[PDB]
């Protein structure tokens, strides 16, 4: 059921970067998953103009953002193009290396973490906040995909024999203790407010 | 052989729009222009590592700067994934219609010209500096075209009976007679330095 892979030596260098410097402007994650998930509800809207049966699974083009006190964790829900079980392991393993190596020599040229989605890498800055992330993704031509990973050099790809959404990524951060603040409705609001004011969708914050 | 085609109502506003209102920091267009090439060289460097066939016309992944001085125009060429008719006509009229009205629904809320990116319309900034552009362009799976167009309401597209290009796109800006500045070698390196130091592809300056 459950396959095992180990990260490419660049990727999990980024995220022990990530994990192990002091850096307290953490709220610029959201910013980074908000506008991968517009680019991905980009190229879904894009996908329909030339072929309108890419809208079967789906008609909403929206993100969702769902916090779970109780579970501790924070969900980023979109309807976007999703990712075939080839994007999760390969594709985005492939791409990311090269951007990699280009933030980590800014980094070092006294750049800032904060930059970090100039070199399409935005994603690993959700490990600022999250002691693991658990990806559900649905493309209209794959299965639906549960890929995971507490960093550590791994990451696990499984089919989800769950509950189906139709076309979409779901993102879950699991927080680490000290990040709950994530999980407010005040502070999701004022982060949303001044870094994802300009998103071409319908973006909804979920109350509890 | 010429085929003309009104623009669609409000990105014919927003030509206007940029060409009529007062606005000194003109240099944006540059960075809005080689943001778009980069786009075009990772859609390609991504559909090649499912299907290396992709790379048959050109293997070099790069953005060329072509100042000539003798015939006024400022030249951006890359070696991206480069557009089909369809692009150039119906796609990137109907995906431009969305973010329009965003960005000048922003505009009216004090928002600057320097924002444009955001919206995914940055191509109308070149009209900041140009009077004419024209549009050379070859994707893989189409013949190569020749879009232009001098703004007033109306684009044209035609068959490239020219000298033929390996895929890729190549924007020939005919420069307002007092925006010669964007011809000038230290004047392009100024704004590529502070503009687009973080592009992931090689972008080299022609010399004259
Ligand atoms: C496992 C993966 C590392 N992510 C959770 S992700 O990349 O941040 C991420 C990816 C998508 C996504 N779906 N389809 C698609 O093309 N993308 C995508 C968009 C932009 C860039 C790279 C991409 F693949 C998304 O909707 C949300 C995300 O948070
Ligand atoms: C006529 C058109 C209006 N342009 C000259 S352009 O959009 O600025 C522009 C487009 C491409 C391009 N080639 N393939 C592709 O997908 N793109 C693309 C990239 C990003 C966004 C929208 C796009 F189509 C390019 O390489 C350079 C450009 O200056």
């Amino acid at each position: 059921e459950v396959e095992t892979f180990a990260f490419q030596a660049e990727i999990a260098q980024l995220m022990s970067l990530i994990i192990n410097t002091f850096y307290s402007n953490k709220e610029i994650f959201l910013r980074e998953l908000i506008s991968n998930s517009s680019d991905a509800l980009d190229k879904i809207r894009y996908e329909s103009l030339t072929d309108p049966s890419k809208l079967d699974s789906g008609k909403e083009l929206h993100i969702n953002l769902i916090p779970n006190k109780q579970d501790r964790t924070l969900t980023i829900v979109d309807t976007g193009i999703g990712m075939t079980k080839a994007d999760l392991i390969n594709n985005l393993g492939t791409i990311a290396k090269s951007g990699t190596k280009a933030f980590m020599e800014a980094l070092q040229a006294g750049a800032d973490i904060s930059m970090i989605g100039q070199f399409g890498v935005g994603f690993y800055s959700a490990y600022l906040v999250a002691e693991k992330v658990t990806v559900i993704t649905k493309h209209n031509d794959d299965e639906q995909y549960a890929w995971e990973s507490s960093a550590g050099g791994s990451f696990t790809v499984r089919t989800d024999t769950g509950e189906p959404m139709g076309r979409g990524t779901k993102v879950i951060l699991h927080l680490k203790e000290d990040q709950t603040e994530y999980l407010e409705e005040r502070r999701i609001k004022e982060i949303v407010k001044k870094h994802s004011q300009f998103i071409g969708y319908p973006i909804t914050l979920f109350v509890e």
